[PDB]
């Protein structure tokens, strides 16, 4: 009741159970309340990697470098180590398999000026894009934490981002994860491998009937074995939470 | 090849349920169409609730409806599924098929721009003669299966006369079912009012590759079987291999 923040270490016991260490932070949109397992963690700010696809995809949408989620991108006859990035893609198939080299060449497109703007007009993260303006995501300066997600994705779901609504509508099309008749998850995963310590990411949203429920997860990824708990766990917390059956 | 083709093993599906109906396909890719019924696929019913798709589609390009999270108040009068007494959103409203909002939208739009609009969509017979609050329930309109996927081909491209924002907005409210293979983006309906009491489901299948229009109906004489308009479909999807 009032608290803005409420930690809930019984979560652990998820991430216990897979020998696995991270956080969860959810956020009742109705109630104005957020909870974790980790308040500290919930707090510490991490390479987005692939999260930034939500992000970049607004970016893109909004300056034309996207036309629609319909636009093909010719795969460019490099074989990379993903098997599903060796293929032309749209907006829809790039976020849903995270495709970096189809976000890499928007990335060169919108350019380092457009692309530092936007972020400060979205106050993401610490909006520092330092390094290479196709890779700062993955290995340059931009960091962001969970709660610093659910900032973000709480003005995407209200259209309040300063892109058009047309660029937030297709993103968060998009980002369609899940639905069934009891609930709809729009999220984006992450792996950030390329600066220490590995971590895994998954961040979105549960739309309900009456409320919206928003979370941001990041745990220790060692390996891409464990890559199927980021959504396991997630899910073991909002069942726990009763958020969904 | 041939454009429409008839898959009879299809009524098998049907058979096991002792049930009686059509499910017409249409692969967008291959621009081909299959059904285990090309009579039925072509017989024209009342749409009832599939209504709510171009009635959604009107009310927010006239600005009736402002977005997905404007309310619209129960009036107070019980009514007998329990989900439609409470207010609703266009996205809910859609989900529970909330007759009474989509009643309000209809007298808001008005009878000469609702005619209009279903004439640019060219959306089955055209016909809103009756009150302007059920003409859908039992007035005039008639549709097919197969008129049921020319129509839902172009909103799915975006190409009908309506605002893009509109078309996004109603294929937002289909949304159904969704996991890592498909998503499912329909409408259901349940006509009563005249013979024969039809169970539609209407919408199609988001692959990576390919969209599979989808329009069903079948026999309904109770509420009994109104889980077999989604069973059905899906073994019919499920032999086609369309979906795991
Ligand atoms: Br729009
Ligand atoms: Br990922
Ligand atoms: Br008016
Ligand atoms: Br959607
Ligand atoms: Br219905």
């Amino acid at each position: 009741q009032g608290k803005e923040w409420q930690e809930n270490k019984s979560w652990n016991a998820h991430f216990t159970e897979h020998k696995s260490q991270g956080v969860v932070v959810l956020w009742n949109e109705n109630k104005q309340q957020g909870f974790t397992n980790n308040l500290k963690r919930a707090n510490q700010a991490f390479l987005p990697a692939s999260t930034f696809k939500i992000p970049n995809s607004l970016i893109a949408l909004d300056l034309g470098v996207v036309k629609d989620e319909h636009q093909v991108f010719k795969w460019d006859g490099q074989t990379r180590d993903i098997a599903t990035w060796n293929r032309d893609h749209n907006l829809i198939t790039a976020m849903k398999y995270s495709v970096v080299p189809v976000y890499q060449e928007f990335a060169r497109q919108i350019g380092e000026a457009r692309m530092s703007k936007m972020l400060h007009a979205f106050d993401y993260g610490n909006e520092d894009i330092s390094g290479n303006v196709d890779s700062f995501w993955l290995d340059g300066g931009i960091r962001i934490s969970a709660t610093e997600q659910i900032s973000f994705l709480r003005k995407l779901y209200h259209n309040k981002l300063h892109v058009s609504e047309r660029s937030q509508r297709i993103v968060k099309q998009a980002m369609l994860t899940e639905a069934n008749g009891d609930y709809i998850i729009r999220a984006k995963t992450g792996y950030s491998t390329r600066i220490e310590p590995k971590i895994g990411w998954w961040v979105g949203w549960v739309e309900l009937d009456d409320n919206v429920w928003f979370f941001a997860m990041n745990m220790d990824m060692p390996t891409s074995d464990g890559l199927g708990l980021r959504q396991a766990i997630t899910k073991e917390v909002l069942k726990q939470e009763k958020i969904i059956p």
